[PDB]
């Protein structure tokens, strides 16, 4: 089914990867070097065997490609998978003072000064940074998220590239050429970064009708991560699609360190359990064209039924 | 054996690959994606089904660890794979006037003013550059090539940084992140340059004991091209791998577009009609340690017979 090559490379994390502790001491059976295959015209590749969800990927993503590198847009439509490096910042200022928020992030679940403290400092954060418009700027602009990477990587010499602009140009006029790649490791960058992209370069192809794309994900979670990263660039790939004129053909996943983590042990076993429902069917806004211009309600998602949704325990 | 990934993909570019125009209309069999694994400790792996030369890749590789940009390190050591953009840029000069040196490039085997001529006009080019100390600063002296993008990647705020030799330092000191990287493609540069690199990123990993390593090459030609990249990432991981302490684990060599040429149909064919003898032997000089310290007698290759060299006509 379209989603096999997920179940294949779990079932290959899980005994055949080897124990690595990793960063955050917590451990992994990593993998080195995996490239799994995506057709997108045989349906979406989002998984039906454990609920993913489809808002926020697009929201993110629709955050990405407008080089928008401000939380403020992500809870307007209300994502807040990027809120704690930003709360990082305002708890690590000279503005905060306040009430301890020293590590929030994994002294919760540990409960105790944590749980509604560290949870009522992040409603205090947001809130401030979706209507004071200026709190919104010191503390809730990202500065280097995917996208100013993606699409205002900044020169050695004083300003601003649009990579993604150009590349939708390359495919645009030069469509056959094994040069449309859009870049995010910078290493000016690198050394000081909160965390550097994971989601390293990706390569764009026209094969004869059908763009493809080849992603390097570096560093990927399986069962919590690898799900979503899968649909991101399947929605990427999905975007530029319709913007070329080109039909969909294909996304390749590459990775490098794909690792199941030790707590996801059982819920990993949970999903193989079970089934592949048919994949999903993704339809796109065809009066709008321009794909930088598009309001959410112009991607949609036809059937799409999951199993139930998992409990993986707090990553990091 | 350990060189059947090569053969199992030239036979898959080759009748599974789909005819590409590609840039200099010679039409390719492209594919899109493809992972193939080496395990370095079976032995090295460089083809025996065809003449591959070894102090080539050698002093190449020497070349750009040393951060050199200069031909005329290459010349010293016989080697003159690099020679055309450095003559693209001498017989587009300003000093160049004389005898016309207008793409030289493929009008050889064309004959005709071109194939004593262009080939005279290169020896006058090297020899200046071997000895004219400001001959080869100004022309010899190619910028951005892998030495400068590895060692010295220019940064946006004014200066130097080199990649290789802190991700030497962070397998030396933090052996298990999936963050060891070295990247290539800037896109300051890309728009404006002659070819962007080829050898997009590449990350190494740390298994338990064993450095592995992963490339994204882009662009690969398969006849020409794929059995040199292959081993000078081979040297690489080998020569990194000699200098953290660690054994040698596996090279897995991933691509974008991995293309047979129109040309090269006849002399794969010819390729694929061979049995692989047994995989080389390569042993490194143990008593020098810093790699960038290496004289080219210090890496070696034991009993290396290929077959037959091969023909394929004039690339680009
Ligand atoms: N450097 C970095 N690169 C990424 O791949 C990445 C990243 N961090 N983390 C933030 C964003 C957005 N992405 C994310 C991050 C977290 C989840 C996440 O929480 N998803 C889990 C479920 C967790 C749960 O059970 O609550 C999953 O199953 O995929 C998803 C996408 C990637 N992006
Ligand atoms: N951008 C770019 N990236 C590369 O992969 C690359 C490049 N250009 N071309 C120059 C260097 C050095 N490399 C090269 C270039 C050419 C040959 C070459 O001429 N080798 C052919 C044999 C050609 C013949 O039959 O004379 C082969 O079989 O591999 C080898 C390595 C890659 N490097
Ligand atoms: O949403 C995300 C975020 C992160 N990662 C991964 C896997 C690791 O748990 C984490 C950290 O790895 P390094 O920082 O050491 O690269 O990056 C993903 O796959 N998806
Ligand atoms: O030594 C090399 C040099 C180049 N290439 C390739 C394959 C193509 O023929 C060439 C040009 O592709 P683009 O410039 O369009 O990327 O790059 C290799 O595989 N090895």
């Amino acid at each position: 089914m379209l989603e096999q090559p997920y179940l294949d490379l779990a079932k290959k994390v899980l005994d055949e990867g080897h124990f690595k502790p990793d960063r955050t001491h917590t451990g992994t059976y990593s993998i080195f070097g995996h490239q799994m295959r995506f057709d997108l015209s045989k349906g979406f590749p989002l998984l039906t065997t454990k609920k993913v969800p489809f808002g926020l990927i697009k929201s993110e993503l629709l955050w990405f490609l407008h080089g928008d590198t401000n939380i403020r847009f992500l809870l307007q439509h209300r994502n807040h998978i990027w809120d704690e490096w930003a709360f990082e910042k305002w708890v690590k200022s000279d503005e905060y003072h306040g009430p301890d928020m020293t590590d929030f992030g994994h002294r919760s679940q540990k409960d105790p000064e944590f749980a509604a403290v560290y949870h009522e400092e992040m409603a205090k954060f947001d809130d401030r940074v979706l209507h004071d418009d200026a709190f919104a700027a010191k503390y809730g602009d990202l500065g280097l998220v995917y996208g100013s990477q993606w699409r205002a990587w900044h020169t050695s010499k004083g300003d601003t590239i649009d990579q993604l602009g150009d590349v939708i140009e390359q495919i645009k006029t030069h469509p056959y050429s094994r040069r449309l790649i859009v870049s995010a490791w910078n290493p000016e960058d690198v050394p000081t970064m909160a965390l550097p992209p994971c989601h390293t370069l990706y390569q764009f192809y026209v094969n004869d009708g059908k763009l493809s794309l080849q992603l390097y994900q570096r560093s990927a979670d399986i069962f919590l991560g690898v799900p979503f990263n899968i649909a991101s660039y399947a929605l990427l790939t999905h975007l530029v699609a319709h913007e070329c004129g080109l039909e969909v053909g294909e996304f390749i996943h590459t990775f490098g360190d794909a690792h199941l983590y030790v707590n996801h042990l059982d819920q990993i076993k949970e999903q193989l359990s079970r089934t592949p429902r048919p994949a999903p069917t993704l339809q796109l806004n065809p009066d709008k064209h321009d794909i930088f211009d598009f309001d959410m309600k112009d991607i949609k998602l036809l059937n799409y039924d999951p199993y139930p949704a998992i409990k993986a325990p707090v990553a990091v």
